[PDB]
């Protein structure tokens, strides 16, 4: 019944343009194959760097609700059937990984033959996600070098940090020293790292690792003397260019508090690589910055073209 058409001409509006999301934000013509009870492994979005059995909880157009294994529900969180971030099962010992135990297990006695005798369950098929275990590296980032990153969450400090894994086309940025939450995973092109000495190059300050003695006296060459690491090479980075979203174009945005819904959105405003939303009806106060290639933003049509329920503005 609500339609984008007519909300359009409601409110002389314009939509933000196809062409201004990634291929993955955008398409709606794949088949969302996953079914409720499948397992299959996954990242925990709190843990990036480790890998946990995950059950399919719900299946919602083009998304699906992943539960962690004998955790509570409270862990729960949704993903688009094209993530990433997610793994058939066997995948963590094709590709050396670790594999995280249900609660109430000990990976000395996990096998997936029998978990899932244990649990008569099936596997989620591996065809069923868009990637696999082909992809080639990414180009000139491995394991163990190191590089400057922008602490996303303490976004004026750029730290001194290290590339911990790497999956197909991305890589993990870990802080040296800090806790594994800040760790966040990139791809050549993130506007969030630096090749080794760019802070000195731009005058900006430098964070070193936690408890890193001397602090003041922190001295890239030296730490890599010490740690005998590698920094990643500077022909490695590709920033990318600016998004073009401009402001009062209006969108679909995956719901911030309550990630099952999705809603009408707006550009409220802007940056080189992020955007501000805004949710149509709703008090400002909910307005939030997100990076302009996050996987929960997407161009006007996507819940229509993909089964997904749409949240018409607040009324």
């Amino acid at each position: 019944s609500w339609s984008w058409e007519s909300y359009l001409e409601e409110q002389k509006a314009i939509t933000a343009p196809v062409s201004l999301f990634q291929d993955s934000q955008a398409v709606t013509h794949n088949k969302n194959g996953f079914k409720l009870g499948m397992k299959l492994e996954g990242i925990d979005p709190q843990h990036p760097s480790m890998y946990f059995i995950l059950t399919v909880a719900e299946v919602c157009g083009y998304r699906l609700r992943l539960h962690f294994d004998g955790y509570s529900e409270c862990h729960d969180f949704w993903v688009n059937a094209n993530s990433p971030d997610i793994h058939p099962a066997g995948w963590f010992e094709k590709t050396g990984h670790k594999l995280q135990p249900p609660k109430g297990y000990k990976e000395e006695e996990f096998s997936w033959s029998q978990y899932l005798r244990s649990t008569r369950a099936q596997a989620a098929p591996k065809h069923l996600f868009v990637s696999q275990s082909h992809s080639p590296p990414p180009l000139g980032f491995q394991v163990g070098m190191k590089l400057e990153a922008v602490n996303r969450m303490n976004p004026s400090l750029v730290c001194v940090a290290s590339v911990t894994d790497v999956v197909d086309s991305r890589f993990l940025v870990h802080f040296d020293n800090w806790d594994d939450t800040y760790d966040y995973w990139c791809d050549p092109s993130s506007p969030y790292i630096h090749p080794v000495g760019w802070c000195q190059k731009q005058g900006k300050p430098l964070t070193p690792p936690q408890d890193y003695p001397d602090p003041d006296n922190f001295c890239w060459e030296k730490y890599l003397e010490e740690t005998g690491a590698s920094a990643v090479p500077t022909w490695a980075f590709k920033v990318r260019p600016p998004h073009s979203f401009l402001v009062n174009m209006k969108l679909e945005a995956v719901d911030r508090r309550n990630p099952a819904l999705i809603r009408v959105a707006s550009v409220e405003d802007v940056e080189d690589h992020r955007i501000k939303i805004h949710f149509d009806g709703w008090s400002h106060g909910y307005d939030f910055w997100i990076d302009a290639d996050h996987p929960d933003i997407h161009p006007a049509g996507w819940c229509s073209k993909t089964g997904h329920p749409l949240q018409p503005p607040l009324g």
